[PDB]
């Protein structure tokens, strides 16, 4: 209904130490705005619950389904279709990445 | 239906010289990813034709609608509502963006 600005910040990452951080800024449905950020060397695999657009905007993660990997660098996009099983690999330097997803 | 990845060199931006560039590279509806370029110093209003969901990547853009003003440097996403009319002013560096569209 209105313009609106997200930012990192509104992620309040620190608060979430750990291997992994996924967290939504806003909903806009619902469409999900939020910011992620991975350890160094931090690999997962998850169904995808919802359909998935993310960019990296640090770092680097590789990702992974069937028989086929991306990686995924600063400004690169992996969209991640719900329902496929996909596995994310963070480098050796993390990543910090956006992303919004969204319904059928 | 499968997982895809998508950079700027899918916009292929060097071909469209100019002020301003927003290309679509691809489509997931529709739902629709893209990059966009901005020159140094460049302003324009346009009234929103569909929801969109922008990324600042480099560089710096302020965008104003009603009696609000944002700016978003690099990591920093506004939200551009379907029926707005927003004013987009690039910075002295110019800027990159990526974004996502989507229909009601």
């Amino acid at each position: 209904m209105k313009m609106r600005k997200f930012t990192i910040a509104d992620a309040s990452l620190e608060r979430s130490p750990g291997q992994e951080a996924d967290i939504s800024v806003g909903n806009l449905g619902p469409i999900t705005i939020g910011y992620g950020r991975y350890a160094p060397g931090q690999s997962l695999t998850e169904t995808m619950a919802v359909d998935d657009v993310m960019i990296v905007l640090e770092g680097r993660l590789s990702v992974s389904t069937d028989g086929e990997t991306v990686t995924a660098g600063p400004g690169e996009i992996v969209y991640m279709p719900k329902g496929e099983t996909v596995t994310i690999r963070s480098h050796e330097e993390g990543a910090l990445t956006a992303y919004v997803t969204y319904p059928h």
